[PDB]
């Protein structure tokens, strides 16, 4: 992706969003009980921890666009993926406005907590004002759809979250780029059934893990990905995608039966306008980031990418023998025999993608189940029931999180949350964690879940 121009809102007539942008994160009662070193991300240009220009650090993610037009490899990759999806029988007919807004069994209601985007956030109009789950009324949504139209700018703001110290000095905060509610509804009307089938079918047919429940999905992965694993970390995947990947996605959507009306919506994600503070700017390439409404298309594009890199790097590679699941930039894949990840990463570089095998430096200790990572979690076979796989969030992450809170009233819920994640690391790790919570009088007053009970509830899921 690449920014084309930047203009003040005075010029473009776009509505600004306000200040103040101080963090809501504060040191919790555990900040000094547990160890970590992340702090709240930089939120504003005059933050005292900044060592660089903020605005320019924020937009440096846009590394440019390499290709605009699918070559033969990308073309072949798109076809393979699209053929594979045919077995799912995705319903390409429009989804009703009611279902797009309010949900079906395989699609969640538009979240009534997050902002409604442009112009609603700037006008003070909330989702709550438009949408009622008790009524499932769409007449008010239609009213605002007619009022503001489609294809609105992406109201863009800095994510309030913990970051490494290096990310803070270097101003590398992350942005949330919210589409207008109007455009989410219309996108969801166009591709809602596809979203339903992807949520219902996490796995290797869809090539997708979006919406999965790691508690149970982890046990399936070793079966769905036999042979030898490969996996990378992208740097700045979303923003590094050039328009070519959007063209390839269109090829996939066309191959599986989409009308040109539906398909033309992709260009509105490839070429977008953003309003950040009081400037508006045009981005070409790059998946808009921070939702959710974008996860499936990032994941689909990743299935295309991996395929294209595979056939362009290695001759006579058989794509039928590839197994992969993707969740946004995050990918876990396997092939009948080892793959030179370094050579993949150099092909990636040709397409403007930055890739690094997840490890130290540089490449692949095979990457097998003991050190594999997906959605941040490792893979730990149960001690008693090895066919059951625990998803393990590293305690280091849990340690970072507990030390901060956005609301002091939430100590109980925040701690229970972390315990639900921690016990998967084993009895001994869990007990050490609980005992540290309990080294402090507030900790002792909390309701903390019992290990073997947590485990028995987990066994019931199988
Ligand atoms: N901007 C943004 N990115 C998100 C968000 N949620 C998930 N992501 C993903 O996070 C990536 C940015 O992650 P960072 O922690 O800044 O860095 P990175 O891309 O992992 O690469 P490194 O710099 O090597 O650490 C994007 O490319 C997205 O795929 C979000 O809310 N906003
Ligand atoms: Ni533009």
């Amino acid at each position: 992706g690449e920014i084309q121009w930047v203009k003040p809102n005075k010029e473009t007539g776009r509505l600004s969003i306000n200040g103040p942008t101080r963090t809501k994160l504060e040191p919790s009662v555990f900040h000094d009980v547990f160890e970590g070193n992340k702090e709240p991300a930089v939120l504003h240009s005059k933050d005292p921890r900044l060592e660089v220009d903020f605005e320019q650090a924020l937009f440096s993610k846009y590394v440019g666009n390499t290709l605009y037009e699918p070559d033969e490899y990308i073309k072949e990759a798109a076809l393979h993926y699209a053929n594979q999806l045919k077995q799912l029988e995705i319903n390409t007919s429009q989804m009703s406005m009611e279902e797009a807004c309010y949900g079906t069994e395989n699609l969640e209601a538009i979240d009534l907590h997050t902002s409604a985007g442009y112009p609603y956030s700037a006008l003070g109009i909330k989702k709550r004002d438009i949408l009622d789950p008790t009524t499932r009324d769409v007449s008010k949504m239609k009213f605002y759809m007619d009022k503001y139209g489609l294809d609105l700018p992406y109201s863009t703001y800095v994510k309030d979250e913990l970051r490494s110290i290096d990310k803070i000095k270097k101003g590398k905060s992350r942005l949330i780029e919210a589409s207008s509610l109007n455009d989410s509804v219309y996108l969801r009307m166009a591709f809602g059934h596809l979203y339903e089938t992807f949520h219902a079918n996490p796995g290797t047919i869809t090539g997708s893990a979006v919406g999965c429940n790691p508690d149970t999905f982890w046990s399936k992965l070793p079966i769905l990905l036999p042979g030898s694993l490969f996996a990378f970390d992208y740097s700045g995947y979303d923003a590094s995608l050039s328009p070519v990947w959007f063209r390839a996605l269109e090829l996939v959507l066309r191959e599986i039966g989409y009308s040109e009306g539906a398909i033309s919506l992709i260009e509105g994600i490839n070429h977008t306008h953003h309003v950040y503070r009081n400037k508006t700017y045009c981005v070409l390439g790059g998946m808009p980031s921070g939702c959710s409404g974008t996860s499936i298309f990032n994941s689909m594009i990743n299935n295309i990418i991996i395929r294209a890199l595979l056939i362009k790097t290695f001759k006579g590679i058989d794509l039928d023998e590839l197994n992969m699941v993707a969740y946004g930039d995050d990918v876990l894949a396997s092939y009948p025999f080892p793959i030179d990840c370094l050579e993949l990463a150099k092909t990636g570089k040709e397409y403007g993608l930055t890739m690094t095998p997840a490890d130290k430096s540089p490449c692949f200790n095979e990457v097998n189940w003991d050190n594999a990572t997906f959605l941040k979690r490792g893979f730990l076979p149960d001690e008693q029931f090895p066919f059951l796989i625990h998803p393990t969030m590293p305690m280091r992450e849990i340690h970072e999180s507990i030390r901060w809170t956005k609301d002091a009233r939430n100590t109980q819920d925040h701690v229970r949350s972390l315990c639900l994640l921690a016990w998967h690391n084993g009895k001994q790790e869990y007990e050490k964690f609980v005992s540290t919570i309990r080294s402090v009088p507030v900790g002792r007053a909390l309701a903390i879940p019992n290990y073997e009970n947590l485990r028995r509830n987990w066994l019931e899921l199988f």
